[PDB]
């Protein structure tokens, strides 16, 4: 498949060509997992250990440069970590599938509420850097389908798992200069 | 599991030898799991004796929890040998069906360690145009050979066996 082809491409261009390759990698990360599991949106939060709030920090609109997304630069998404099932995987490190936003108890519908957007589906994962969830990343409502596949669940814990050790290859590589 | 997994990945070691020896055991461990291999090795390429080297090696045995593997450079075989012996010549990415019927099987390792093999997905390891290692992936469990999806699969964390090894070979 030329997609997966074109990203492992990508990646070893981003360690090529960065110091610290990890943004880059992350926001690859995020625009090759969204174009395979069909996502209309998606997002990445830090977790503000100090505060226990969640804060965005990546937040895709659906707008696009050269058939490939931009994501807006906000902090202004921000809530207590005992919100949402992105705070539901900020407490756990779980890897969360949600079929139906609405009807999950954990969902944090004030995000939509604001927005005017419509959550139906929500892939969830931690980012995990030294025994810690530091961050959460999501991929937001299946285009055209109910809900985010079997496949495309299996395919976000592999990209958890590779956001783990692509952390842990870069606080390892930072060590030695 | 899978949260405690992400989790114990993250965690780092002071040492560095022993950082890095945990991380290449954690990404042997959840690549078997992920094609649902039997077996995997980690052979690095000998430049001046034209040859490859054992450097991890699954006996299919367990000390607590979870794989535990051989750190042994006793399987030894020139470059010319094997389906690995094929990657380190040529850099490609070979998914083998049935070991036996492809000619350039080498089958000494069975015969020296009394396993047998049916089926390989075999990647090369490459740091700076230059293959330095092969990574295995042996018998597949509930099929009968690796799919190309566990191909991809596979090939997807074949950067950070690259980056540990690198790694390795800085820390001289
Ligand atoms: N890119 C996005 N656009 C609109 N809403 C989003 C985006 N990313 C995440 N969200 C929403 O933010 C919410 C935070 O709480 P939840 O994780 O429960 O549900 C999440 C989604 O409803
Ligand atoms: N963990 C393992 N246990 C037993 N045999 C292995 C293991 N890993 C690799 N091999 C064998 O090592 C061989 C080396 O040459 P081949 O690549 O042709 O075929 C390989 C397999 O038969």
């Amino acid at each position: 498949q030329t997609e997966l082809n074109d990203f492992l491409l990508d990646v070893s261009k981003t360690y090529f060509d960065n110091i610290v390759a990890i943004d880059s990698l992350l926001e690859h990360i995020m625009i090759y997992a969204k174009n395979l599991v069909n996502a209309d949106r998606c997002a990445l939060f830090q977790v503000d250990h100090k505060n226990k709030e969640l804060y965005s920090d990546l937040f895709d609109i659906g707008e696009e440069k050269e058939g490939k997304p931009v994501f807006k630069k906000t902090k202004e998404i921000r809530f207590s970590i005992e919100k949402g099932i992105a705070g539901q995987v900020a407490r756990t490190g779980e890897v969360l599938n949600i079929p139906d936003a609405y009807a999950d108890p954990r969902f944090n519908r004030e995000v939509d509420l604001y927005t005017g957007y419509t959550t139906r589906n929500i892939l969830c994962m931690p980012i995990v850097s030294r025994g810690s969830v530091i961050g959460v990343v999501q991929m937001v409502n299946k285009i055209s389908g109910s809900a985010f596949s079997k496949t495309d669940e299996n395919n976000f814990k592999m990209f958890a798992v590779f956001c783990a050790l692509a952390l842990h290859c870069a606080n390892m590589y930072h060590r030695i200069r």
